[PDB]
DNA sequence: ACACGTGT
DNA sequence: ACACGTGT
């Protein structure tokens, strides 16, 4: 759920 | 059980 | 070496 590489 | 990578 | 959780 968070982003921070990818999002999801 | 499956779904994440770029940005220091 | 440190920096992550919401949504099926
Ligand atoms: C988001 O909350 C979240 N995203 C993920 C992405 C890929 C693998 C695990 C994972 C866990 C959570 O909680
Ligand atoms: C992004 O590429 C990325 N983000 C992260 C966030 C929190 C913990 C590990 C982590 C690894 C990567 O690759």
């Amino acid at each position: 759920x968070a982003c921070x590489x990818a999002x999801x």
